[PDB]
């Protein structure tokens, strides 16, 4: 991901199949000939999609032009959240379903894995991070306190960010609740908040490498959903 000043960022397509196959996902979902409600309802909960992209002198070297989510914020505290029991998908070898559970056994149980987060400080003015074993590490007795993180500036907990999280989960939950078209597989949903404000926030999805059409509701991505909003619903308990 690569930040630009206009309010874009540019993804460089990952290696075959997979950028490719997220490239094919946008372009499905933004055709200008789109008349499908599903795709057209799909589009409220994505970046916006500026396009196929490559430097003027490098045809070879493919981005996708998206959306800067984070871009309206002052201090956005970030964090990006994998969605799912399976981050493999249909058409996984042997060897790569058990490259992708032992990358997190607890995925089919928890139904989401935090992949990073980036939280704004007010009383130090800074900035921690945490990295993908940050959420690797997590299971099912320090979920909730690992999610709780996030929302934890240098003073309070964000309760007004985390209750406009659930909100905004609840309509994407509710799309996928009303398709059966889409199946996601190690798709994430990016969570952005004011960090320097009350209950502003984006929460939308990206990483679309292992989107597939199928015939059936897409359990796995609605089961992390679910069990996402559990979580956020008990820390508002805290
Ligand atoms: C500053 C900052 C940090 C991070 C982690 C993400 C972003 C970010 O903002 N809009 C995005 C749209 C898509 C993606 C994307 N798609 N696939 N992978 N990342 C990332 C995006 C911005």
């Amino acid at each position: 991901i690569l930040q630009h000043p206009d309010g874009t960022v540019l993804k460089q397509l990952q290696p075959p199949p997979r950028g490719p196959r997220e490239l094919e996902f946008y372009n499905m979902v933004y055709a200008a000939d789109c008349f499908d409600g599903v795709l057209l309802e799909l589009r409220k909960y994505l970046p916006k999609y500026y396009g196929i992209w490559s430097p003027p002198t490098a045809p070879n070297d493919l981005y996708l032009k998206l959306e800067d989510v984070t871009h309206k914020f002052n201090k956005p505290c970030i964090m990006d959240v994998k969605i799912g029991q399976k981050s493999y998908d249909p058409f996984a070898s042997s060897e790569k379903i058990q490259q992708q559970v032992s990358k997190y056994p607890l995925m089919e149980e928890i139904g989401f894995l935090v992949l990073g987060m980036r939280v704004y400080h007010v009383h130090s003015d800074s900035y921690e991070t945490e990295n993908q074993h940050y959420g690797r590490s997590l299971t099912k007795e320090t979920i909730k306190d690992g999610v709780s993180r996030f929302f934890h500036n240098g003073y309070c907990l964000r309760k007004d960010a985390v209750a406009a999280s659930i909100q905004k989960i609840e309509k994407i939950l509710q799309w996928f609740e009303n398709q059966k078209q889409l199946n996601f597989y190690a798709s994430s949903l990016l969570f952005v908040y004011e960090g320097s404000s009350g209950g502003e926030v984006e929460v939308r999805m990206i990483d679309f490498a292992h989107v597939f059409p199928s015939n059936t509701i897409d359990e796995g991505y609605v089961y992390g959903l679910k069990h996402l909003i559990s979580v956020l619903r008990s820390i508002l308990d805290n």
